[PDB]
């Protein structure tokens, strides 16, 4: 019943938001942006990402929906001309919910900060060279030296992960995927090169070697952390829920976005 | 109780086999290569692969063990000097079993042949250009034109898959991964490029466009199929079982094989 | 004055050929397919490649021209609607000539065969594993184990070379470029991975390690060589000459073929 | 006759410098760090890079020599134990000189700054997304959106260029090579992907689309430029000269650094 709508803030998106609010006024639907059950995002994937983070403390109580006013988004995958048909079906309800895994990032100091990502979490150096020891379930795997690392959710595999050579994986797979950014590899320095796909309950830990200052990005929020002792990655126990009103399979979403629509 | 041992057939491996048979003679163990419960492979990964295919019709009744007489194998991951300690622990039994997913390939004609793979199944043209339509769960995904395609199990991701840019994935993930071989991409021709990771119950189907003759390889068995109507890939319902006597984690096996041992 | 025209042999291309012959009949131009000075290819890049090889023994006496009846070719880069304007300017003559480097392949036995390539020369195994020692100017560089190797001219860098990760290089650079096909890289096996760009007068030599039978392709002619002692690559001293009637820069040809036309 | 020596500043390198100065005292050699003819760098490639930039205004009057106190450098390719044999041969002189191409970067504002690079020049965004139009000899080639671009000299192709997928090219080739950093490629955005190798006299120009602030790195000097109108790349007319006392071929240097020494 409760719902809210975020807008990219351009003219196209604000007006669509006002028309859907007016349309919702004709049903037993209450606009509440403090404890919504339905969160509608109008813009692009960036706008959907912002809506996710705005409500990340009530993920289990919310079903998300993305409307793309521009080109197709991987998250905002319904067209504005569908808005009225969307208002109807939401109002009635009785829709199915679809869940995607999320990535948990923990940053320890010398204290602890955790973040939830829908696309990916990346780490780079704050200026100096990036050198980190990569530990998988407490086993020292490799010493990474290069530009940085990117740890992706399944639904993020079509975003930054894709541009770094990562594999695309179906979002029903509870996993995370680590890809390299420009690693150095010579007689002295050696990384695996290949992307790595980790299952639930595996912990990947980055440990500093020299500099302890890192720029850490969660989705498109980039934050400089100082005095870093460890960055820990693992598939979250939390999941994001999408209201789904029709079949739009992931691989078809992939075909439409990258091959031809 | 029943068991058998395959050997690479060189002097090192035959002698180790004879010594383990002699060692087994000192326990309630019967050498039976028709209905073994324990299959021991002595050689390299190729030798383990051959042992897998020799007994693929009794996978649920067999626990496999690989001994590497040469360099570390991903499947033959115990050292010859461990043979006597291996005979002991097998004899007693009471070991844990570890299962890895397998890949099912179906080839249809104008009749049907199916194959089980532990590493991967690849398709190439019998001489002409390789052009196939790639259909994912009955959705036309792309038209692939190039050298060929490779579909990998999780434990195969460190084999051919790795050399083609595929991601490495932990074998506890019930999935298969498709990688391209030298795809052409220009104004007229368009593939996804990225590896694709499919979950259980997804069906990837290759459909010929012009030539219907393909060289299909399952592990390192390469067979020319004529008059091909479809090649269908999916995670098998069958699994391979390994007798495990100690912890040797996959990511540590990966580190030892590729980073440094 | 002397000239000839090859055709892809479909209806579109044969008719264009007949109309250009008729058009040439109106000038001091003689159709001679034994000692042409102007060779016109009507079809696609494959048709231009065949025309190149048909006359590779008179490369210094011939200027080539490609007309693409289908999509833009990198070699057949003029449109059929330009045919009449082409006949005119050829007839008069006084056009500029443009030269592209070529690749020389030498195959030695236990005797010698040499081949000239306009796109590339590739080597693969005749069935077994491909293992070759790579020697650069008599220095042992690496042992390559994998699917095969591809050695490209500059103008071939947009063809097979491109699909294997090679760099695109401007054809005014007298060089050749070696790219890997699916090399194995682990503790035991080590290749450079990166494409290699060699200047004029450098000799790259492939030397067999075990099997001496290789499938060698020059452009799209694939030939099984038995009892191979060495394959030697070097930039040819010979060059292919194009009649050029207007500016169509390589990088613009690249943009039109791969980015958008 | 005039010469100077730079040191990494650790104990190993300072002492080697003092011993070579003492050794030079026994010949007609004058220590002059204002107008040297011979510049000796003792440290690693970073130390050689700093020596290059210290004297980039007298490149035509200087022959450089690199001594590596740590692992082999691509520029500092002589061993400390060779120092005394080095002092001798320098003193006499009569050595051959070897020249490598350099990269010229021009940055225009709304004024002009130029820089010379021995390894590469890279461009990234000052925080926002990196979006630049890539113009080759005044032809609009592509719109690049992603992490950044890297433009490499031939001798830089084994440095950052290598980690980004670039080809390795022999330094006798007067060229520069452009590689992408994590480009986005989907229905809306399209780059060539492949590295590009440009000959002498080609001009690659980056032109801003939205944000005009870029972090530009020349070798390992990273500088934030504001109010940028254009970045222009081209092979320099200037060259760096190495004193060479024996054969150490580039491809052997490549083998030693990456394959095995
Ligand atoms: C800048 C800016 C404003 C947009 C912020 N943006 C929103 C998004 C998204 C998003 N999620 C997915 C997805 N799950 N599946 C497929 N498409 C997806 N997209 C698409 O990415 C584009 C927007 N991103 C950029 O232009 N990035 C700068 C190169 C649009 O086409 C979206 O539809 C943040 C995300 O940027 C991704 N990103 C960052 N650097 C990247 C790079 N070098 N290459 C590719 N992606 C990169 C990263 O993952 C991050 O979370
Ligand atoms: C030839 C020959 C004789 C050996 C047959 N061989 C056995 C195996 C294996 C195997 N399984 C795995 C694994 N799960 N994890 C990591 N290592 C693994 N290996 C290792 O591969 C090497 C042997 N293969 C080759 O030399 N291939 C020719 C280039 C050895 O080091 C093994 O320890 C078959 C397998 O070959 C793989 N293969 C084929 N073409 C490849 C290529 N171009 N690059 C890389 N691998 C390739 C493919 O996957 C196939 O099933
Ligand atoms: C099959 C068939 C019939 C065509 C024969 N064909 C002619 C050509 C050409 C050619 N030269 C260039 C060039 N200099 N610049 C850019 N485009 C170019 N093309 C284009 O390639 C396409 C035709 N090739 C294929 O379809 N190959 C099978 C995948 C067409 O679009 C041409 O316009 C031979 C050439 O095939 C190339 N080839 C082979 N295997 C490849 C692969 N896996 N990926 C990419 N290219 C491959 C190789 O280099 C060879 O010489
Ligand atoms: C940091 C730091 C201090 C060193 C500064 N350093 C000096 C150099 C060099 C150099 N020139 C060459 C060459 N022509 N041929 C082959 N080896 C070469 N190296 C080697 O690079 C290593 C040092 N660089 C780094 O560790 N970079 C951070 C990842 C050492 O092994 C050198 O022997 C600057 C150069 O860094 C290169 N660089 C930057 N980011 C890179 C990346 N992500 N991957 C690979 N290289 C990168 C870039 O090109 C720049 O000019």
């Amino acid at each position: 019943m409760k719902y809210m709508i975020t807008s990219k803030g351009d003219e196209k998106s604000d007006l669509l938001r006002l028309n859907m609010i007016a349309g919702f006024g004709e049903y037993d639907m209450e606009y509440d942006d403090v404890e919504p059950e339905i969160v509608i995002s109008i813009g692009g994937d960036g706008t959907f990402l912002s809506a996710f983070h705005q409500y990340e403390e009530r993920l289990d109580e919310i079903a998300f929906i993305g409307i793309h006013t521009g080109h197709l988004g991987f998250y905002a995958d319904w067209r504005p001309a569908e808005a009225d048909k969307l208002v109807k079906l939401l109002a009635k309800g009785e829709y199915q919910k679809v869940s995607y895994p999320l990535l948990k990032t923990t940053v320890k100091y010398g204290k602890e900060a955790t973040y939830l990502a829908l696309n990916e979490s990346t780490v780079k150096s704050s200026g100096g060279p990036f050198v980190v020891d990569v530990v998988i379930n407490d086993i020292h795997f490799e010493r990474f030296r290069g530009d940085g690392l990117c740890m992706s959710t399944p639904s993020g595999t079509t975003a930054y992960n894709k541009s770094l050579g990562g594999a695309l994986m179906h979002p029903s797979i509870e996993a995370m995927q680590l890809t390299e950014m420009a690693s150095i590899n010579n007689r002295v320095y050696r990384t695996i090169g290949s992307p790595l796909v980790f299952p639930k309950h595996h912990v990947v830990s980055l440990q500093p070697v020299n500099d302890k200052d890192f720029q850490i990005s969660v989705d498109h929020l980039s934050i400089l952390h100082r005095d870093v002792q460890e960055i820990r990655y693992e598939v979250s126990a939390k999941k994001i829920h999408f209201a789904r009103f029709r079949s739009f399979p992931f691989w078809r979403r992939v075909h439409d976005s990258f091959i031809e629509d």
